[PDB]
């Protein structure tokens, strides 16, 4: 089935998922000179004080940190969004080398990695109904560059040893996602899609301008994960990013001047 290799990677996905060649696919290159400041955008509200993390899982493609989304505990509102979007999970995309790994690019620059905080619109009642709607999801994207360590990431780094292979999970309670955010909430926004199969066109993307810094030792621990299952020959989990897709009939808006 699908993956990131030569025989099952992004250039093959359209045969099972024809929407791969659709009109609102993600990620995209963000041309900073072309993006325009939008005064109609409302301030942006990240409310993560009552977040309840539960578990961390290796799915064969990336790892997910999952949250209790049975009540409004950790929500995203404001900015381009109408209504309330509940945090369900976060994950990353990363490279084999420090000069590649992000999905979005900025003036064609690739970062070492990209964090995705995935949220669903509570007017649709559950995540599976939300992904069938054009405004069903909001994904907050944050770039990672290599330099100083991120103290708030270290708890994630230290549990990766326990989920090395596809299908493994571990308890991950009391993790505070506020420790993964940069100082500034300045952002770019556009309508797009999931970046993995089934590639559904259901996402409002909100991509922060300020990257977070992580250390070379933190990213090296991501690159020790495996795509394969336990007992199978080793295929390092690296380069699990989709490249930039055609912008087509879309405008990227900026929250800042
Ligand atoms: C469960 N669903 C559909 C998804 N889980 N992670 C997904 C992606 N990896 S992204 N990048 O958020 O579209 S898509
Ligand atoms: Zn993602």
């Amino acid at each position: 089935h699908w993956g990131y290799g030569k025989h099952n990677g992004p250039e093959h996905w359209h045969k099972d998922f024809p929407i791969a060649k659709g009109e609102r696919q993600s990620p995209v290159d963000i041309d900073t000179h072309t993006a325009k400041y939008d005064p109609s955008l409302k301030p942006l509200s990240v409310s993560y004080d009552q977040a309840t993390s539960l578990r961390i899982l290796n799915n064969g493609h990336a790892f997910n940190v999952e949250f209790d989304d049975s009540q409004d505990k950790a929500v995203l509102k404001g900015g381009p969004l109408d209504g309330t979007y509940r945090l369900i999970q976060f994950h990353f995309h990363w490279g084999s080398l420090d000069g590649q790994g992000s999905e979005h690019t900025v003036d064609k620059k690739k970062y070492a990695a990209e964090l995705h905080l995935v949220h669903w619109n509570t007017k649709y009642g559950d995540f599976g109904k939300a992904v069938q709607q054009p405004d069903g999801l909001a994904v907050l994207g944050i770039f990672l560059k290599v330099g100083s360590a991120k103290p708030g990431l270290q708890k994630v780094v230290d549990v990766l040893d326990s989920i090395k292979t596809k299908g493994k999970s571990a308890d991950f309670t009391n993790f505070d996602p506020r420790g993964l955010l940069p100082e500034s909430l300045d952002y770019w926004t556009y309508p797009g899609s999931l970046t993995t199969p089934p590639l559904l066109e259901c996402v409002t993307w909100i991509v922060l301008k300020e990257p977070i810094s992580v250390s070379s030792e933190q990213v090296l621990k991501f690159r020790k994960l495996n795509f394969n299952g336990e007992g199978e020959p080793e295929e390092l989990m690296v380069d699990n990013w989709r490249p930039a897709q055609p912008l087509k009939n879309r405008q990227i808006k900026a929250s800042f001047k």
